């Protein structure tokens, strides 16, 4: 029932995490992982968060998982590649890491699964996609826009059962660094980099296929983390004028973003995960 912040950029690059709790409206600090990782991404399987890639000294391939019941990080077996900017889906059991950057832009798609302790390939995407947002509804793996010679408005989905990608109706406008959150049966895309640093907000139903514009943020998050909690959409942290400590959550109901506390530090390219 805790939102985790992990690690991002502000002043440097963060090892550090923390936890908000939505009842206190409190952030507090919680055990750091073993290396910094900024366009880190996250993942909730098995009572565990996953780390997964992320930017630090180099490009990461490397993964470690965070146990709440002992307040402990350890490590898990790297990825085929190293992946900055990746977008991270659970589904089926298993562990996706879509795209990021390592030694260039990356379609590659890899799955990990934790019975076996494996990293296995799937298939690629159409595009190269750094900083891609990913969210799972319907079955599907959805990667939102990212980076692949420039900022993409483009979307495609994954289904696991077929091991195919197939196209999905554009964004409105292209964003990289974009957050992805799924509720009430829509997929949200929250801020991100296109031409500038982005406060807008939209959002794609899967039964129409459409994209439509819904509130802005107060404002731009690029490399923003999000999460869904109690109901609402948490934006955390980004990019606006400067790198953001700031948080701020979306009610749905209302069509209103709110502010909530912030972080203890700014942080951008930060992993969001609720558990």
């Amino acid at each position: 029932g805790l939102i985790y912040a992990v690690g991002g950029d502000g002043h440097t690059h963060l090892s550090s995490v923390e936890a908000y709790n939505p009842e206190t409206n409190e952030w507090s600090p919680v055990a750091p992982m073993s290396v910094p990782r900024s366009g880190v991404g996250v993942a909730v399987i098995g009572g565990l968060i996953y780390a997964v890639g992320g930017d630090g000294h180099t490009h990461l391939s490397s993964v470690e998982a965070y146990n709440p019941e002992t307040n402990e990080w350890s490590p898990v077996a790297p990825m085929s590649v190293p992946r900055s900017g990746v977008g991270v889906a659970v589904i089926g059991g298993l562990i996706y890491a879509v795209g990021g950057d390592g030694h260039t832009h990356l379609s590659s798609v890899e799955a990990y699964n934790p019975e076996t302790n494996e990293w296995s390939p799937v298939a690629p995407m159409s595009v190269p996609r750094s900083g891609v947002g990913v969210a799972v509804i319907g079955g599907l793996i959805y990667a939102v826009g990212g980076d692949g010679h420039t900022h993409l408005s483009s979307v495609e989905a994954y289904n696991p059962e077929t091991n195919e990608w197939s196209p999905v109706a554009p964004m409105s406008v292209p964003r990289s660094g974009v957050g992805v959150a799924v509720i009430g049966g829509l997929i949200y895309a929250v801020g991100g980099d296109g031409h500038t640093h982005l406060s807008s907000v939209e959002a794609y139903n899967p039964e129409t296929n459409e994209w439509s514009p819904v509130a802005p943020m107060s404002v731009p998050r690029s490399g923003v983390g999000v999460a869904v909690i109690g109901g609402l959409i948490y934006a955390v942290g980004g990019d606006g004028h400067t790198h953001l400590s700031s948080v701020e959550a979306y009610n749905p109901e209302t069509n209103e973003w709110s502010p909530v506390a912030p972080m203890s530090v700014p942080r951008s390219g930060v992993g969001v995960a609720v558990i």
